[PDB]
């Protein structure tokens, strides 16, 4: 499948794409305001993620640091990034379907729209000002709004037992972004698409 990744923010993001134990395509790129990066993802990719990183400095070997979403200091991500990160999540060609969602389960850094560019399903967007509205205890100094599991590391926030309910903190993400996952056991907002669809991820879909 192809994914076009568009930076519509007025500031530079460093896009990242990773299946957790491997880069997808080049794995990361600088995107200035207005730039698009088209990547190819192997059909049958399970648990792929795309996200944006803010305030990054890299050297000439592509080692450095980002204030949100850093993946152990590399330009080209292999691991997932450090919260807070808004996440475009996908599993492709799972018994003839593609599954897509946006997740706030690891916090929120940049607003995002995640849509097919082919027919047969609709997209999802989380474009609210979550950083601006963010509860005081969830605010990440770097910019961004952390999830409660990242901040507090409890069984309840993290559903480490596999049982957990919504919380004050999850209710906040959900109230601003009803279509994003707000905690591990949220009623799914997964969208099912035809096997082998193509997609666009747009940062700051609304700027």
């Amino acid at each position: 499948a192809t994914f076009e990744i568009v930076n519509r923010c007025s500031y530079t993001v460093w896009a990242a794409a990773s299946k957790g134990d491997a880069a997808l395509d080049a794995g990361g790129r600088q995107l200035n305001s207005g730039e698009s990066w088209t990547i190819n993802v192997e059909p049958g990719t399970n648990g792929g993620k795309i996200w944006a990183r803010t305030d990054c400095y890299f050297d000439d070997s592509g080692s450095g640091i980002c204030k949100t979403g850093d993946c152990g200091g590399l330009l080209r991500c292999k691991r997932f990034g450090r919260p807070p990160t808004t996440l475009a999540e996908f599993s492709l060609n799972q018994y003839g379907k593609d599954y897509i969602d946006i997740s706030n389960i690891k916090g929120f850094n940049v607003p995002m729209n995640f849509s097919p560019t082919t027919r047969g399903c609709r997209g999802v967007r989380c474009a609210a000002d979550i950083v601006g509205q963010c509860p005081a205890k969830l605010k990440a100094p770097g910019g961004g709004c952390n999830d409660a599991c990242t901040v507090f590391q409890t069984s309840e926030y993290c559903c480490t037992t596999g049982k957990c309910g919504p919380t004050e903190y999850s209710r906040f993400f959900k109230r601003l972004c009803p279509d994003a996952f707000s905690y591990v056991l949220d009623k799914p907002t997964t969208v099912t698409c035809p096997g082998s669809s193509n997609y666009r991820v747009t940062f700051c879909p609304t700027a």
